[PDB]
């Protein structure tokens, strides 16, 4: 149908905007701490601690399959990255501290994203 196409164009355009959002958030992680999945070879107990692992590469795979229906879904995955880190790692660690800085800096990007998503519809 023509309606299904229009819906698909909307999804494609959301994917475009979320790709730019993802790039801007990942720039706030210049150490690449959150770039890839925590390695279960190197942290064998990880899934005993963290039930839903997340990282920027995993988000990018979902994004490119147009697997984010709305900004809320995308933010859920970004918050997982941060929240998983802040539980597994202690306050006095470079990992925890990286997550705090990512959260604080990402907030600004996500605030305007929400306005753009609502504005453009």
């Amino acid at each position: 149908s023509m309606e299904q196409v229009a819906m698909e164009l909307r999804l494609t355009e959301l994917t475009r905007l979320l790709r730019s959002v993802l790039d801007q958030l990942q720039d706030k992680d210049p150490a690449r701490i959150f770039a890839q999945p925590v390695s279960l070879k190197e942290v064998p107990d990880y899934l005993d601690h963290i039930k839903h692992p997340m990282d920027f590469a995993t988000m990018r795979k979902r994004l490119e399959a147009q697997g984010y229906k709305n900004l809320h879904e995308f933010e859920e995955d970004f918050d997982l990255i941060i929240d998983n880190c802040m539980k597994y790692n202690a306050r006095d660690t470079v990992f925890y501290r990286a997550a705090v800085r990512l959260r604080d800096q990402g907030g600004v990007v996500l605030r305007q994203a929400r306005r753009e998503v609502d504005s453009i519809g």
